[PDB]
Order: structure tokens, then sequence, then C-alpha cells
């Protein structure tokens, strides 16, 4: 009914939340980590295909390391898990750990979830081309017959679905290099509400919001 | 300060609706409304003003009689976006209004037309695939430097703010690449009702 297939979510807002309430930052990505459970679940029962979220904050690879103890509890709620990111200058054994964890869930048919990880909307963009180039280089591919659709092929997550939604929460208003590419027709929301206390009712305004903008 | 500032135009047909006029009326106060907002911006010490017309090769005719004023205001004009289909004469036209104005040092104002965002960074990639095909690049020397060289506006200042009337609150394929840090500002104005105040409106949001 809502209309979404994919939801993107730039999560922002940890590190106020923690400091209006006097605490360190880590107690902010503590409230942030029950705040992503709490979409992930939302998500999965609202029909959403895909969710792909972008942990930023107005130690990537501990925030990934943090992921490696959600991975059992993805599974068993049938989530399909995938890191989109630069994640060939992490370490070896997390690396390792990434490739499990996909390799895992690759056959779940519930909701998939897509965590950036060392993510940038310019870097997907241009690992796209270079994945071009050296097929131009190898004389499989002519300059020529390069267009959207081509390109479109070799960002990150071109096989589901478009996203439709992008959510901004904390009060900023941009993208802040997160999708580009794949965020030229997507509809933009933006709220003041804190990442910690963005929940279920939060999300349903946004896809109603979606539904009735579309 | 705001350096460089981009507008996706929106409303000129629905505002004519409102009016009970037709569409050709809202069009009309619509190019009123481009004439304000780059005088704005030029008085205002904005370096470059980047602005999408959308709801074309008839629009870019509309701007060939504003040319020598332009010039005159030491302004200096581009048109990005795929003109290479339009007929000769307007595509000639084209080229003689911005050799015109090229040595101008105030305000750059870019007109997209026929542009998207994503044509955009694919000429980017195709510059780059003739490269590699003649051996004078490597596929492992490409990197976000060297494609942001080959995309539209990259001699500018980068886009600080993007400006979307009309009550839309989409990219719509208008500048991508170019927008990865932009303040967004969208307002329900209609692009022929925007004016100084909403231009202000949306520099001080910047501004916060
Ligand atoms: C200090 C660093 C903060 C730690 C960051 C933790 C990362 C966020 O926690 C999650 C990250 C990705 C996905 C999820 C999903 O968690 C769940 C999803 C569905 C279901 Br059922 C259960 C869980 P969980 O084991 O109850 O939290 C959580």
């Amino acid at each position: 009914a809502h209309g979404c297939r994919h939801v993107a979510i730039i999560m922002d807002g940890n590190g106020r939340w923690a400091k209006k309430q006097g605490k360190i930052r880590a107690f902010g990505h503590k409230a942030g980590a029950k705040s992503v459970r709490r979409a992930v679940s939302f998500a999965a029962n609202n029909g959403i295909e895909a969710l792909t979220l972008y942990a930023f904050s107005s130690l990537m690879e501990l925030f990934v390391w943090a992921l490696d103890s959600e991975v059992k509890s993805l599974h068993r709620h049938n989530v399909r898990l995938r890191i989109i990111g630069d994640t060939s200058r992490f370490n070896s054994r997390l690396q390792e750990r990434i490739r499990k964890s996909e390799a895992l869930t690759a056959g779940n048919t519930g909701l998939t979830l897509n965590i950036a990880a060392n993510y940038g909307g310019r870097w997907d963009i241009v690992q796209g081309v270079r994945q071009l180039a050296e097929k131009v280089q190898q004389g499989n591919l002519q300059p020529d017959q390069i267009d959207e659709e081509m390109l479109n092929q070799h960002v990150c997550m071109h096989e589901l679905a478009p996203v439709d939604l992008v959510i901004r929460t904390g009060g900023e208003h941009r993208i802040s290099n997160f999708l580009l590419w794949q965020i030229a027709y997507a509809e933009l929301y933006f709220t003041d509400v804190l990442w910690p206390d963005f929940d279920e009712q939060d999300f349903e305004g946004a896809l109603n919001a979606f539904a009735n903008r579309e």
C-alpha cells in the first residue's frame, strides 16, 4: 500500500542525542543500534524489499565488527545481509567475516538489508567506471556502447528495486555523499528526529508521506 | 558564503493553471522569474548560478535575445546538457553566445538544456573510456578527482546549495555527482512566484 520497495536511511543524530542527555557519544551509538534493530524489524514486517542504512554522525571497522554480533539474529529473521562500500582495506579477518555473513544469509527470502561500510556515492560510481574501463582495456567493450543502462548495471544494488525513498534523521538537509547515482528519482524525506528516537511511527510517517506524494 | 547555487525551477504549469491561464503564460512568468533570480545572484556576489528548466530547444531560443544584456553585466553564459542533436543553427548560436561571454569575470550562469545528471556522468565515463582504449590511461589510475574533471562545471566552485521550487522533494536527475555535499532546500513556492525574499530565505538556511 505505501508503495515503497526500497528505503535508504542516513542515520544521523546519535552524537546529538547522547549530548542532550549529558552522556558520552558511545551511549548514543548503543541507543542508535537499538533504533536499527527496530527499523529493520519494522521494514521486514511492512513488506519493504530492501533497506539500505548509512551510519553517519554530524571506526567504520568498529561499526562493522559490532554488526558481526547481529548476523545470527538477522539470519533467524530471514534477512539477507549485504555490505556495500570499500571493504578491501579492512582487516583480513573482518573481510572474511563479511564474506561468510553474506554467504550465510544469501538464501534468505525476507528483507534485503544493505549496510554501508566505508561507502561513498562518488566511490560507488568510480568503482563501476573502473569495471567498465577494464572491459574496454580487454577489448570486450566499445567506449561508444557505454550508456546509462550499462553504467547502472555496474553500481551497487543494481539488481535490487530502485531506491524509492531516502530518509535522513538528525535535521541536516544534504546527501553527504551517500547514494548519488541511485537517488536520481528517489523521494527525499528529512526529519529533525534524532536517529535513536526514530521509531515505528516515524517510519510509518515517512512511508505514508511517500505514498501521498508519489 | 554561498558560492554556487543551483535551482530546479519547477511550477510554471501549475502556476498557469492556478492563474486560470494557458501553459504559455506560465512560461512567460517563469522567464521573468529567471531574470529576477539572475539579477539577485549577480547583486549578491554569488559566483555561479545553475538553472534547470523542469516540470528545451525552444527554451534555449528564448534566451538568445538576453545575451547582449548578460554580456554587458559581465555574465559568463554556459549551456550544459546534450545539445548535439539540436538544430545546427541553434547550436551555432549557443556556441557564439558562449564564446562572446567566455572571458567575463562576473557571475557564471549555467543553463541546463536537455541535461541529466546520469547523462553528465556517462559522457564523462565515455571520455575516460576513449582514453583507456588509446592506451592513454590505465583502469586503476581512474579516481574521483579524475572523473570530477570530466563532468560538467569542474572549473567552478562546488555547488553549495540546491533550491527546488514547486513543492516536489526530489532531485529528478538534475545534478548528481556535483551535489554530494550541497545543502538541499525545498520550497512549495511555484517558480514564477519565487522572488528575492524566497532566495534570501534559502541563503539563510545555508548560513545556518
Ligand atoms: C558502539 C557501536 C554500536 C554498535 C552498533 C550495532 C549495530 C546496529 O545493530 C544492528 C545493526 C544492524 C542490524 C541490526 C539488526 O538487529 C536485529 C534485527 C532483527 C532482529 Br529480530 C533482531 C536484531 P537484535 O539481535 O535483537 O538487535 C542491528
